[PDB]
């Protein structure tokens, strides 16, 4: 039944600590809107210097986070990210193009992928949550800034 799926994504939205704490209601909005989009090794998932306007919860698998740094010809590898960690939040929150390449490390990844307008009714209105994703924003700017990102 839809009641029951809505509890299996609820079990895992609740498992991702981003999400531990936001009210039912906003948490059952991105279970209403979510999308899934599953992705193969190697398939970019966001490229940088795109626009964008999605948020992204890694559901299953891997991906790698590559980004054009100073004196490099190629994008270089600055971390990869699991299941239950998130990307792409950087775009809307700095209302910027996609900041790093996230490409899929290996076969069967599967995202859950939040629109913008769900993104800001649910993330983006509990304060709790949008003073947290400011400080991570922050965080990526002076990691960007040490690895003189182009
Ligand atoms: N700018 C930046 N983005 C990062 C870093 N590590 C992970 N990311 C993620 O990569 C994403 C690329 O799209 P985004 O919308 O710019 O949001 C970004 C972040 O979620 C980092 O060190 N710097
Ligand atoms: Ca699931
Ligand atoms: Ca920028
Ligand atoms: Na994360």
């Amino acid at each position: 039944t839809a009641q029951a799926r809505d509890e299996q994504y609820r079990n895992f939205l609740r498992s991702v600590s981003l999400l531990k704490n936001l009210p039912e209601d906003k948490l059952t909005k991105i279970i209403d809107c979510l999308e899934v989009e599953y992705y193969d090794k190697g398939d970019y998932i966001i490229r940088e210097g795109e626009e964008g306007s999605t948020f992204f919860i890694l559901a299953k698998g891997k991906v790698k986070v590559t980004q054009s740094t100073e004196g490099h010809d190629q994008p270089q590898l600055i971390k990869t990210l699991q299941k239950g960690e998130y990307f792409g939040e950087k775009a809307l929150i700095s209302d910027d193009v996609r900041s790093a390449n996230i490409i899929a490390e290996e076969n069967d990844v599967a995202c859950l992928v939040i629109d913008r307008e769900t993104f800001n009714q649910t993330v983006g209105t509990f304060e709790e949550l949008q003073k947290y994703l400011e400080g991570y924003v922050a965080n990526l700017n002076r990691d960007d800034e040490k690895r003189h990102a182009k």
